[PDB]
């Protein structure tokens, strides 16, 4: 019944300042819409390294997406997606950071490029994983296919490709049409 959701967002060199900002604003829009629900949130920036920008405990105490992401600094390096997903699985989904042990775990990965690392995501198998690929780096079918290995199956449900960062607004509009009292 409880949902612990992690935004895992790309901070690579390829992102223009306005594009990075549009990611931040998308995340804030989602959190504001799902205030006072069974959702609790954490946000992790990934590039070459990984940083928990705020954790679940932070969200519970402040419930203020604007304040929680206010100190985010764009890393401007690579795109270590494998390492990032593993970091979330092992280092973020923990009591110490306010994760609830019996909650449904969800990961929202937001990226504008292919992974610069390798390996596996076995550690994250118990997490429902969605991935949003954004921009000109994902023009080809082949490039989009590379993201499937990070998301839950089927790709038709868990993988979304956006032409531009402006389309995050459209995605947020679409998302809200899927909100229900169950
Ligand atoms: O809380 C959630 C999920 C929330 C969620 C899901 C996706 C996404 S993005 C996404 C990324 C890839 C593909 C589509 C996507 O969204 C469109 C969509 C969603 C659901 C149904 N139809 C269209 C998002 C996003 F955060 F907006 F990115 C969420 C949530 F907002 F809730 F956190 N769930 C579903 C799994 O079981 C627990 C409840």
């Amino acid at each position: 019944g409880n949902v612990d959701l992690v935004f895992l967002f790309d901070g690579s060199m390829s992102l223009q300042p306005d594009e990075f900002q549009k990611i931040l604003d998308f995340m804030k829009d989602v959190m504001k819409k799902l205030s006072n629900t069974s959702y609790q949130f954490a946000a992790v920036q990934f590039s070459t390294s990984y940083k928990t920008e705020f954790d679940f405990s932070d969200y519970v105490k402040w419930k203020d997406p604007d304040a929680l992401l206010k100190h985010v600094k764009h890393m401007l390096l690579l795109t270590n997606t494998f390492g990032a997903i593993n970091y979330v699985a092992t280092e973020v989904f923990r009591e110490e950071l306010g994760a609830r042990p019996d909650a449904t775990k969800v990961l929202i990965i937001i990226t504008d490029g292919e992974a610069t690392d390798s390996g596996n995501i076995d550690a994250a198998k118990d997490i429902i994983r969605y991935i949003i690929g954004i921009g000109k780096h994902f023009q080809t079918k082949e490039s989009q296919e590379t993201l499937h290995k990070f998301a839950s199956k089927p790709a038709s449900e868990f993988v979304k490709i956006l032409d531009t960062f402006e389309k995050l607004k459209d995605l947020f509009t679409e998302l809200q049409k899927k909100i229900y009292v169950i």
